[PDB]
């Protein structure tokens, strides 16, 4: 069945199921991976984002084999785990992406989605091939999400002060402190590309760890956490992850902390991904600390002393958090959140 068993349909279906005529006429694209092609549509007036990944193949594609259907389900059932938490009671939060769908989809690729493609490649530049090459038995995965908002990477000019920075920082920790704690996830690839920003008019966000329930002032932002492919989490002793003990390139990135946090987080677990190491969330968090206090640039900079202490409390975050164990640690027990 397809949709992880929450849709009628067994065996691959066309794109036109995921993708009916007026859906597809208003997909524009809106980003890109060696993973594949993202784009946003609109469906009962709402948008939603669509990620559209090769499988199975013999191609290259953007340089890359193709995943095979195993090595794609990992991040389909971590996709699934995580919106799933929105909805429970004791381990609950919504800052992590809402997954409406999934399906297997086979064709060649659709004319409408190349013009968007297109479109992006003559307006924004792609580093991806223009998928027009699949014949119409490829294999697809995909994945209908919650439209998110824009990425934080996008947003580097757009906030408007570092108290955004803050509610940021402190609903990237809730999230990851509840999946720690429900899931024993680590996201293992949480770069400022996959930290989705969108604006919401309640005053507070609220989530619950292990039963006690807190709130989050949201400055007016709802943060929500994307791409699972490198996850980890487990249920009853059964792990679900990227097995990247053999991966070379991965560890070996230049340019941007980015890629020191691969090498760090080979090194807390020693190369065996299977394992749990909460820790790497530490990590990408501080990385994610590190842009906002390096890379992010506010229209209103810290003018007052009430701002300035923002900003020391933000910069006593980075320089004290690689000591915490998890996320749930620096939820529970650090400063910057009481
Ligand atoms: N659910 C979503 N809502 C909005 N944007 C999304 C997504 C998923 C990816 N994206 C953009 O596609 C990029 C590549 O992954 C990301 O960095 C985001 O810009
Ligand atoms: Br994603
Ligand atoms: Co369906
Ligand atoms: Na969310």
């Amino acid at each position: 069945f397809q949709s992880m068993g929450e849709c009628s349909q067994k065996g691959p279906v066309p794109f036109s199921h995921c993708l009916p005529t007026e859906k597809l006429q208003r997909c524009e694209k809106i980003g890109e991976g060696v993973f594949g092609e993202v784009f946003q549509t609109i469906a009962d007036h709402t948008p939603v984002a669509i990620k559209i990944i090769a499988i199975e193949g013999p191609d290259l594609v953007n340089g890359s084999h193709q995943k095979t259907f195993e090595e794609i389900l990992p991040e389909i059932i971590i996709s699934k785990e995580l919106s799933l938490l929105s909805g429970e009671v004791c381990n609950r939060t919504e800052g992590f992406i809402g997954l409406n769908s999934v399906h297997c989809v086979q064709g060649s690729y659709p004319p409408l989605l190349l013009k968007a493609w297109d479109h992006y490649n003559s307006t924004k530049g792609s580093a991806n091939d223009r998928p027009d090459f699949f014949k119409d038995d490829q294999l697809f995965i995909v994945l209908e999400f919650e439209f998110g908002g824009i990425d934080l990477e996008q947003m580097r000019t757009k906030l408007s002060s570092l108290a955004t920075a803050k509610s940021i920082l402190h609903q990237l920790t809730a999230s990851l402190a509840v999946a720690e704690a429900s899931l024993r996830f680590e996201h293992r690839d949480l770069h400022w590309g996959n930290v989705l920003l969108k604006k919401t008019s309640l005053k507070k966000l609220h989530y619950t760890l292990n039963g006690k329930s807190s709130t989050i002032p949201s400055c007016g932002l709802q943060v929500s956490i994307i791409d699972y492919t490198l996850s980890r989490l487990e249920r009853d002793g059964i792990v679900v992850f990227c097995d990247v003990s053999m991966d070379e390139d991965l560890f070996t990135g230049d340019g941007d902390y980015q890629f020191d946090i691969y090498r760090l987080m080979k090194k807390e677990n020693n190369n065996r991904w299977g394992e749990y190491h909460p820790y790497s969330n530490v990590l990408w968090l501080h990385y994610l600390t590190d842009k906002m206090l390096k890379q992010m640039t506010f229209k209103t900079k810290c003018n007052t002393p009430a701002m300035k202490q923002i900003k020391r409390k933000i910069q006593e975050f980075h320089r004290t958090m690689l000591n915490f164990s998890s996320a749930t640690d620096l939820l529970c027990q650090h400063s910057l959140f009481k």
